[PDB]
C-alpha cells in the first residue's frame, strides 16, 4: 500500500512493499498483460515469485532472480502444467521467447540479442523445423527453408546493400543451382552443380554476359576470337584475375598479354609492343584503351564497353 | 553481311539484313547472353525465329511475334526437348520467367506485372507450391508457406507503412493464431481462434494491456470496476466504438454513458450530470477529462492513462 517501484529486465515493473507480512516476508505486486500478479518473498528488492489466475484459469508465473538480472514470465493452460509462452530475459535483453500451439507444442522460438540479432526458429505439424530467419545488427539475413529429409531446399542470404545469394537445393539436399545478385544488379548465376561443386557458370553484366564453369575454388569465364582466348577467373575470395593465350604461332601477330592484380589491369602486346590495356573496374565493367605507335604511352580516353562484340574486337 | 537494328520487348536488340537473303527471306541477328542466334523470316521488319547451340550443345530458340509485341526465350539441354529456361514478355513488362531442374521440372515461377509488380513461386519434389513471395507496386509484400498438403502453414503480410499482420494455421490450414503489429508498435493478438473465427483477443498498448474476445465480426475489449463493465470493439474493418454498462440500481451513484464516434469520445453520465471524457486517440491512446461540478464544461486539461489501474479508478 505503500513501497517502491523497481524495474526489471524486459522494460516490466514491480512494486514491492517495505514492510513485512506474517511469515516475515514481503508483498509483490505486477500487471502481466491485464492480470495482476502477486507473491510473497523473504527478499525486499523486488525478486521473487509472482502468480495470477485468468479469467479463463489460465496461469501465470513470473520469476525474477535475486540480483534482478534476469525474469522468466510463464503461461500455462488451464492445467497449470502445458505451456501457452514462455519468455526469458536478461541484459540487455539478451532474450528467448517461446510460443506453444493449442496442444502445448512448440511452434516458434525467437532468440533475440542485445545488439539486435534475431534468430527466428519456426516448426512444422509434424514438429521438425521448416524455415529459420537469422537477422544480424546491419539487417543482412538469412532465410534457410527445410523439408521432410530434414535437409536446406531453399537459402536466400540479402546484405543491407541489396546484394544477395539465392540457392536451390536438390534432391540429396545439395546445392544445385546459386545465383549472386550483386550490388549494382550484375549477376552471377551456376547451374547443373555437383556433389564436388564442379558447373556451368554465366556472368550477366551490363548489357552483355560472359560465359564458362565452375571448378574447387574458381569461376573460369571464357572468350573466343579466332585463335585467342580471353580468360576472366573468379576465387573462392572473389578474386579477379586475368589471362590469355593466342594459338597464332608468328611473332607478327601472336598477342600476348599481362594482368596487373594492383590495377585491376590486363595489358596486351603484340610484336614487342603494347597495344591495349584492359581495364576491369570496381562497377563490374570493361574499358579497352589503345596505345601509341611506339607502345609506351595510351593515347585518346579509356572506353567503357557495351557488348560481346567490342571485347573480341579488342582480340581480332 | 549485316544492315538495321531493332529494339524488342524484355530489352533486346535484333539486326534484321535490309533487302532480302539467298531466297527472300530476311537474315536475322541476336545475341541472348553469350550466343549469337541466327534466323529467316518473312517479314523484314525484325520478327521471326533465331536459334542457336551453346558449346556445350545446349539449344536457345528466340520467338519474336509479327508485330513485335511478345518475345519468348527457351533454353534446352542437348536433345533440344527438356527446358532449361522460357521467358516470355510482352508490352510492357508484363513478362513472366520460368526455371526447371536438371530434369525438365519447374522449379520457379516469377511473374512480374507492367506496374512493377511480382508474384514469386517456389516448387518442392511433386511440383506443388512450396512458398509464394507477392510483391505489390508500392512496396508491400506478402509471404505464404505451404505444408507439405498445400495448405497454408504460415502467412506473412507487410504493409507500406511497416505495420504487418503475422499469421499461423494448425493442421487443417485453418487459422489459430494472428498478430497485428500497428505502423505505431501497438498490437493486437488473437489466439486459440476455431474454424468460425472465435477466440481471445489482446491489445498491447504503450504501458497497459486490454483483454477480452474475438468474433466472426468483432473485437470486444473489456475492463470491469465493481458493478461496471467498459466495452471497447474493434470492427471486421477496424472502426473503434465504445460502450458502458453499470448494473448498479440506484440512480444516485449508477453510470451511463454516451458515445461520440466523430468525436471519438465516450461522455460519462451520474445523477443526471455529466462526470467524465474518455477519448480513445488516433495514437491508440485513452484520455480522462473530468466535468465541472455543474456537468456542464470540462475542468483543467485531459490527461492520459498510462495503466490499466486508471481505466478502473476512472470508472469507480
Amino acid at each position: 500500500k505503500n513501497s517502491v517501484s523497481v524495474d526489471l529486465p524486459g522494460s516490466m515493473k514491480v512494486l514491492v512493499s517495505k514492510s513485512s507480512n506474517a511469515d516475515g516476508k514481503y508483498d509483490l505486486i505486477a500487471t502481466v498483460d491485464a492480470l495482476e500478479l502477486s507473491g510473497t518473498s523473504d527478499k525486499n528488492n523486488g525478486s521473487g515469485v509472482l502468480e495470477g489466475v485468468k479469467a479463463d484459469a489460465s496461469k501465470v508465473k513470473l520469476t525474477i532472480s535475486d540480483d534482478l538480472g534476469q525474469t522468466t514470465l510463464e503461461v500455462f493452460k488451464s492445467d497449470g502444467s502445458t505451456l501457452v509462452s514462455k519468455k526469458v530475459t536478461s541484459k540487455d535483453k539478451s532474450s528467448t521467447f517461446e510460443l506453444f500451439n493449442e496442444k502445448g507444442e512448440l511452434s516458434f522460438k525467437l532468440i533475440t540479442r542485445a545488439d539486435k540479432s534475431s534468430t527466428f526458429e519456426l516448426f512444422n505439424e509434424k514438429g521438425e523445423l521448416s524455415f529459420k530467419l537469422i537477422t544480424r545488427a546491419d539487417k543482412s539475413s538469412t532465410f534457410e527453408l527445410f523439408n521432410e529429409k530434414g535437409e536446406l531446399s531453399f537459402k536466400l542470404i540479402t546484405r543491407a546493400d541489396k546484394s544477395s545469394t539465392f540457392e536451390l537445393f536438390n534432391e540429396k539436399g545439395e546445392l544445385s543451382f546459386k545465383l549472386i545478385t550483386r550490388a549494382d544488379g550484375t549477376r552471377l548465376e551456376y547451374t547443373g552443380i555437383k556433389s564436388d561443386g564442379s558447373g556451368k557458370a554465366k556472368e550477366v553484366l551490363k548489357g552483355y554476359v560472359l560465359e564458362g564453369t565452375l571448378t574447387a575454388e574458381k569461376t573460369t569465364l571464357v572468350v573466343k576470337e579466332g585463335t585467342v582466348t580471353l580468360s576472366k577467373n573468379i576465387s573462392k575470395s572473389g578474386e579477379v584475375s586475368v589471362e590469355l593465350n593466342d594459338t597464332d604461332s608468328s611473332a607478327a601477330t601472336k598477342k600476348t598479354a599481362a594482368w596487373n592484380s594492383g590495377t585491376s589491369t590486363l595489358t596486351i602486346t603484340v610484336n614487342s609492343k603494347k597495344t591495349k590495356d584492359l581495364v576491369f573496374t570496381s562497377s563490374n565493367t570493361i574499358t579497352v584503351q589503345q596505345y601509341d605507335s611506339n607502345g609506351t604511352s595510351l593515347e585518346g580516353s579509356a572506353v567503357e564497353i557495351t557488348k560481346l562484340d567490342e571485347i573480341k574486337n579488342a582480340l581480332k
